[PDB]
């Protein structure tokens, strides 16, 4: 626990102070050895030490007095749900609005000051203006505008200087739990303190001790010095606590020296000791550096609330009270309003502003004397209150009378907290590694084979190999913008301190790469260029090497400006799609230079890869002869023959050469030169230098905040225009007993519980966090999996059935819902699907109306569920949750597990009021309650109290006031409950783990041996002996709903479905308008099988795309449904099955349309006669391939938990299958082993048949330069001459038949001919397709299966 600079932590102080001035000497009362030492004054010296630089004009403390304050913004329309038909104009619409609005009111004009060192407090319910008013005081006024009239001053410099000269003074934080979660606390705070070192000032001690040593104090003074090495941490990182971590963003800013702080959502998710704890924190950084702290927080408990110098009271942005805090609830009560005896003031305050809690006094009522009660009402009395008077009386006389380090330094910093970072999850950087290393073993492993004879055999498995070389090294590096995601949040915090530029951190986020990039490019290139057998030279090696990093820095640079630009990866994942699509395709191997069309040759021109491709080639080809492989005429008839009687199959041969000249061949083939060597490392540095400009910049400036209305969705069609069924049985349970295995061998959670419910009972479950509530709430509603249940749980004493679960219905603590469906489609939703199968849907209807009639949402009923930022609030998503197990008919309970928990005050009591309301319409409610008020508690009937390991203490009715409780606690030794405390608290302190959780005896010994146990025992026995289908709807009906709301997620989906569909439309127009008519000479069809290969890049982008859309849908079913019992898991798979399929098969068909016809494929299919049966055909596979890469995310994501585990092993498993595909490498080439992966993998097929289907039964032309040139013998024309090897080689033609001179020789005669060599067949065209479509089969069959191994209990 944290106490507030106590004893402990001087002592602990004095300590580190004596260690610090040892080491550097290696007034008394500052003095670290001599007696009399004070670490109050000692961090207080640090204080000025940091902030009264002679050169830095910082304030020493920084007060602030605001007059007139009022804040307008544009008005909160309500904005129709985006589906995906309206998006375009809804897209269009925006556009004119924001080219070429109505205002809010938010804060009306409010008073108020806060003075160094001073606390103040911001009181009202959620709506009220809390967030603004921080923001206006902090001068963070982004999406809104203040009046005219606002005075804002901080102690002299108005919010015009501050915003300039001293940004970082004034800080506002949202959130206290934005930190980098693999950091350790320590590190978090030595890296900023070392931003944050006067170094020019200090002497004695090295900058880096100083640093140590003030992180150091950091920690001790609030309460981390046990955290020191433990990682921050965060909500899916284990590390420190919530508490703890909050207490490092007090810590941190404490080093970071601002003097104006406000904290908006400071206790969010703390218990009242950590909330208290993080209170105090503030608190002792108040008194230690004379910061003025404001917080916004949620129901401020009164040993929290005592800490608070002021109190501001909001109230539809009315200000109803500023003063001390002590002086608040007197002022109400004159005011008219009494607090009942158990209320904190905290709670008075913002009771008095909710007409449903205040309590007005009467003696004023009797004589008539008029009290406020609008908040109109309440401000225009405040103005007038003499309070008022003396709070003006001060702000009038108030308002009347960048980097501590270099760039250089910060940069420097920034780099070693990445490498901490790095070597904090190190598990990320090794799998990079080795990842890359082993796809390079594989893939060169693929090479092996086929570069060891260095014929002419092998040039276009050079080629293949060294464009296989570039891509993977350039993209390489790309995994980083993980990182770069992941600290963005921090960075725009450290911002927001003037604690170091922006551009700092991204320039050491670029070195802090370079390590893992010449690892990488270091073991991946020896491998390949090892395995591959380029030229063993080691110069061309070298070079090699260093086109290869060029590469890769390169792509990265462009690739981080390119992230820079979005805002997350899913946003990024499409136009960095196009880029790689466009960098690959254009690198200069799919398509040679000599073939790109003058549509898209600039494309070439501005690629880097492209010249570093060049580049590559001419190092691998240039200056080294390849002997000739085969020549073209050939056998018996060709063994006496001339030299220049014979030519080299290949495009620089000449006639009678043993070999071709590298450099003729790139020169033919590609049109490289080799004076060009050195151009491409020449323009891929430019790149390099440019696009690391670019990425500064853009980190630099290009960043933004906004605030926002709290705004419904409403769909478009609701825009336009704008009883309960009784518990009918008792339940009880008796002996109840759990047990684990996991965190130890039979480890008992709940010992002994008994209890029951009755129809028309609200009873709490009470306990310190732990003591099984949650678990003996699970263990009741039979929701366990883990661990045995002894003792018995009973129905009007039969033991529950197996039907058990769906006649009870479980409000979970955090609900969660389909965020595109509208609060009256999840009502029916559950209705339709829980509720008995003979009830009628008009039945069902009119249950979901009154059921929304009840719990008072027709205001909001058609509103979309959203997020929680946009759509329903905190209040209303718990109504929703309410309602959604309520509109199911519970026949026998409705537990709910803490319903008022994460609420204020105000709208736990109005779920508490709800709560009753139904208890009262009939129901039997069993609900936890966690750290409830006075005023809550009384609402309840019956409590059952446990303690840690689920051990009952007290079971019984708690009666007014809590009084029954109160006499059994009293009666047993126990201290008594002062008149002003919360019984609960009380209770708690009495026996249980508060502060001060000492128990003079064990209270559960003290009920087992009570006169109320035995009452509670023979009540048991009498119920004992007053005693005298898994699903609700069929499997076809659950999946007809479930199908129904998938497709209603897909549209109103709309970033997902246009991304597909514009990622598809692009990137395959690209490819269709790239090789737009590639004709059929020789290069033209190897262009359309890469063209063929090309198509099937896209697979990773979409599968990408699908994952988080079935993720969404998991989530839900697993959390909420599953347990529900309201569809069984086969409906959910076949509902994520059905839905995927038809919009995969649309994009098949729009990718069929936008590609087979631009690049030509119909006319080769007309000129042989096969039109409508080839395009049918294409059309198939197509529409089969975007199914198939539907049904791969469905397999990769069925098994694993996170999405992008799951993308990862897809994109491995499509590595593979395009790699040995056999386009790349063809079969015969291969090594011997491999050629299970050329079988097994779907693409081989996919791609054979569908270039067969592409280029088959037509005639290839082949290009002037592709036509070998030789000479016939003596007197012969070289019809004669070459009619013997056409007899046995039966393809290919001459050019001049007749001729005698020098004839022209094409290889191949037909395109079936050259497809022959690729292994592509047009007669396997329907037998490839059956086996990819058995390949689709087959996943989505393996999919349900890992689905039912992996996540079905
Ligand atoms: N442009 C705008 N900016 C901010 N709020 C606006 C705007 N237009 C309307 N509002 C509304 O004005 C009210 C101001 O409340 P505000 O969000 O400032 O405090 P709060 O919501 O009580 O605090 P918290 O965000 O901590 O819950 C909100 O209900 C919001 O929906
Ligand atoms: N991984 C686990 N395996 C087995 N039991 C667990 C595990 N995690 C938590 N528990 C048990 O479940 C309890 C958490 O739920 P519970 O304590 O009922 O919620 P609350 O703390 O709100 O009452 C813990 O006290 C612990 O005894």
């Amino acid at each position: 626990n944290y106490n507030g600079f106590d004893e402990h932590t001087e002592a602990r102080i004095q300590k580190l102070a004596r260690t610090l001035t040892a080491q550097s000497m290696q007034d008394p009362k500052l003095d670290p050895n001599s007696e009399n030492f004070s670490s109050a004054a000692w961090v207080k010296n640090m204080a000025h030490l940091s902030a009264a630089d002679p050169d830095f004009y910082k304030p020493y403390s920084l007060g602030c007095a605001w007059k007139n304050l009022s804040a307008s913004g544009a008005s909160a329309d309500v904005a129709y749900q985006s589906t995906v038909v309206n998006i375009p104009y809804k897209i269009l619409k925006s556009g004119l609005r924001k080219f070429q609005t109505n205002t809010f009111q938010i804060l009306k004009p409010m008073d108020g000051c806060l003075n160094p060192g001073e606390l103040l407090v911001v009181l009202g319910r959620p709506g009220s203006g809390c967030t603004t008013l921080l923001k206006s005081i902090s001068s963070n006024t982004h999406g809104f505008d203040l009046g005219a009239d606002t005075k804002i001053s901080y102690s002299g410099y108005s919010g015009d200087d501050i915003k300039k000269h001293f940004r970082g003074e004034v800080v506002y934080n949202a959130e206290a739990d934005v930190h980098l979660p693999h950091l350790t606390v320590f590190e978090t705070l030595v890296t900023v303190a070392r931003l944050k070192t006067p170094q020019n000032r200090i002497k004695g001690v090295d900058r880096e001790s100083y640093a140590n040593h003030l992180a150091e104090v950091a920690m001790a003074t609030y309460g981390l010095s046990h955290t020191r090495n433990t990682k921050v941490g965060n909500d899916i990182v284990r590390g420190v606590s919530g508490g703890e971590r909050k207490r490092v963003s007090i810590a941190e800013v404490s080093i970071c020296g601002s003097k104006f702080q406000c904290w908006d959502n400071a206790t969010r998710g703390l218990d009242s000791a950590t909330a208290l704890e993080f209170i105090r924190a503030l608190k002792t950084q108040a008194d230690i550096s004379n910061t003025s702290a404001t917080v916004a927080i949620y129901q401020c408990s009164q040993d929290a609330y005592d800490l608070f110098n002021k109190v501001c009271v909001l109230d539809d942005g009315y200000q109803i009270y500023y003063g001390p805090a002590d002086k608040a609830k007197k002022y109400f009560e004159d005011m008219g309003y009494v607090c009942p005896s158990r209320q904190t003031t905290a709670d008075f305050l913002t009771s008095v502003t909710s007409p449903s809690e205040r309590t007005l006094n009467k003696d004023m009522l009797k004589k008539g004397i008029h009290i406020p009660q609008t908040p109109k009402e309440m401000n225009d009395y405040w103005v007038k209150s003499p309070n008022y008077k003396e709070l003006m009386k001060e702000v009038d006389q108030r308002l009347l009378n960048p980097y501590t380090v270099s760039y250089m330094m910060q940069v420097k910093y920034l780099l070693i907290r990445n490498m901490w970072r790095l070597r904090n999850n190190i598990g990320f950087t090794l799998f990079m590694i080795l990842g890359n290393c082993s796809m390079a073993l594989i893939l060169g492993s693929m090479f092996f084979k086929i570069m060891k004879k260095g014929d002419t055999s092998t040039f276009y498995f050079r080629g293949s190999a060294m464009f296989f070389a570039i891509l993977f090294n350039a993209f390489s590096s790309l995994l980083e913008i993980f990182s770069l995601y992941e600290a963005r949040p921090i960075t725009e915090k450290h911002r927001t301190y003037s604690l170091y530029h922006p551009s700092a951190d991204a320039f050491a986020s670029v070195l802090s790469e370079i390590p893992s990039k010449l690892i990488i490019a270091v073991c991946f290139n020896i491998i390949f260029y090892f395995l591959v057998d380029f030229r063993r030279n080691g110069g061309v090696f070298f070079f090699y090497l260093l086109i290869n990093i060029v590469a890769v820095f390169s792509m990265s640079h462009l690739f981080r400006c390119v992230g820079s630009l979005t805002k997350t990866l899913s946003e990024a994942m499409v136009p960095a799609s196009m880029l790689l699509l466009a960098l690959s395709m254009y690198t200069g191997f799919a398509i040679p230079k000599k073939k790109i069309l003058r549509w898209s040759k600039w494309i070439w021109y501005i690629n880097p890869l492209a010249y570093l491709f060049e580049s590559l080639l001419i190092n691998e080809f240039h200056g080294i002869k390849f002997p000739c492989a085969e020549y073209v005429p050939r056998g018996p008839a060709y063994a006496n023959i001339s030299s220049t009687e014979s030519v080299c199959t290949v495009v620089g041969a000449v006639p009678g050469q043993d070999y071709v000249l590298g450099d003729d061949f790139i020169r033919g083939t590609y049109q490289y030169y080799h004076k060009d060597k050195w151009r491409g490392f020449g323009i891929g540095m430019a790149y390099v230098v440019f696009f690391f400009f670019v990425y500064l910049f853009l980190c630099e400036y290009n960043e933004g905040a906004k605030q926002k209305g709290e705004i419904l969705v409403f769909p478009r069609s609701i825009v336009k225009r704008m009883g309960l069924s009784k518990s009918e049985a008792i339940f009880h349970w008796r002996n109840l007993c759990y047990e684990v295995q996991i965190k130890a061998e039979t480890r008992r959670i709940l010992n002994n519980v008994d209890g029951w419910v009755k129809p028309g009972t609200l009873t709490a479950l009470m306990g310190a966090s732990g003591a099984g509530k949650t678990t003996l709430l699970d263990c009741l509603a039979e929701r366990v999996t883990m661990g045995v249940i002894t003792g018995d749980i009973l129905v009007n004493g039969i033991p529950r059935d197996k039907s058990f679960p769906r006649s009870i219905g479980y409000c979970q603590q955090q609900d969660l819902h389909l965020k595109t469906a509208t609060v009256r489609e999840s009502l029916r939703f559950s209705a339709y699907l829980r509720q008995p199968a003979e009830v009628s849907i008009e039945e069902k209807n009119r249950y979901v109306e009154e059921v929304i009639k009840i719990l008072e949402m027709e205001k909001y009923a058609d509103a979309v569920v959203g997020v929680a930022g946009e759509g329903l609030n905190v209040e209303q998503r718990k109504r929703l949750t309410i309602g959604v197990e309520l509109t199911a008919k519970p026949k026998l309970l409705v537990f709910l597990d803490e319903p008022t928990s994460g609420l204020d005050s105000q709208t736990a009591w109005s779920i508490c009021q709800l709560m009753k309301k139904l208890a009262n319409h009939g129901q039997a409610i069993l609900c936890t309650i966690h750290q409830p008020s006075a005023i809550l508690m009384q609402e309840f009937d019956r409590l059952l109290f446990m303690q840690r390991g689920g051990k009952t203490v007290y079971f019984g009715d708690l009666g007014e006031g809590c009084k029954t409780m109160i006499d059994y606690f009293e009666s047993h030794g126990a201290h008594k409950c002062p008149a002003d405390a919360n019984p609960a608290e009380w209770m708690l302190e009495v026996v249980g783990a508060a502060p001060g959780s000492h128990a003079n005896q064990d209270y559960y010994e003290v009920w087992r041996n009570s006169e109320e146990y035995r009452a509670v025992q023979s009540e048991l026995d009498w119920m004992e002996r007053e005693l005298p289908h898994e699903f609700s709807q069929s499997i076809i009906y659950q999946t007809k709903l479930v199908s129904i709301r998938l497709f209603q997620q897909y549209w109103r989906s709309p970033d997902y479905l246009w991304s597909k569909f514009i990622l598809t439309i692009f990137n395959q127009l690209f490819i269709g308008f790239t090789f737009f008519k590639a004709g059929t000479s020789l290069q033209g069809l190897q262009n359309q099988m890469l063209a063929v290969f090309m198509f099937t890049v896209i697979f990773n982008p979409i599968l990408q795309q699908y994952l988080p859309s079935f993720v969404q849908q998991r989530d839900l079913y697993e959390a909420r449904e599953r347990p529900s019992r309201t569809f069984s898991w086969i409906s959910f798979i076949f509902a994520q099955i059905f839905v995927e399929v038809p919009w995969n098969i649309l994009a098949g068909t729009i990718a069929y349309f936008i590609y087979y016809y631009p690049i030509g494929f119909y006319s080769n299919a007309s000129a042989a006669g096969q039109l409508h049966e080839r395009g049918a055909l294409f059309w198939l596979f197509s529409c089969a391939f975007y199914v198939y890469v539907g049904s791969m995310g469905l397999l990769v994501i069925s098994f694993n938990q996170v999405a992008e585990s799951a993308a990862n092993l897809a994109s491995l498993l499509f590595t593979m299958s395009l790699s040995f595909c056999g386009v790349m490498t063809t079969p015969s080439a291969m090594p011997r082993f491999w050629i299970f992966m050329y079988r097994v993998s779907p693409l081989t097929y996919f791609i054979q048949a569908l270039l067969a289907v592409g280029v088959a039964n037509v005639d290839v032309k082949c290009a002037d330069y592709e036509l070998l040139e030789f000479t016939p013998p003596s007197g012969m024309t070289c019809g004669q001459y070459m009619e013997p090897y056409l007899q046995l080689a039966k393809t290919g033609y001459l050019t001049d038949e007749n001729a005698t001179d020098t004839c022209s020789f094409c290889q191949i005669s037909t395109t079936n001919d050259y497809l022959a060599n690729v292994n592509s067949f047009y007669s396997e065209r329907w037998r490839n397709y059956g086996i990819f479509i058995c390949y689709i089969a087959f996943n989505y069959i393996a999919g349900v299966f890992f689905y039912w191994l992996a996540r079905v209990p």
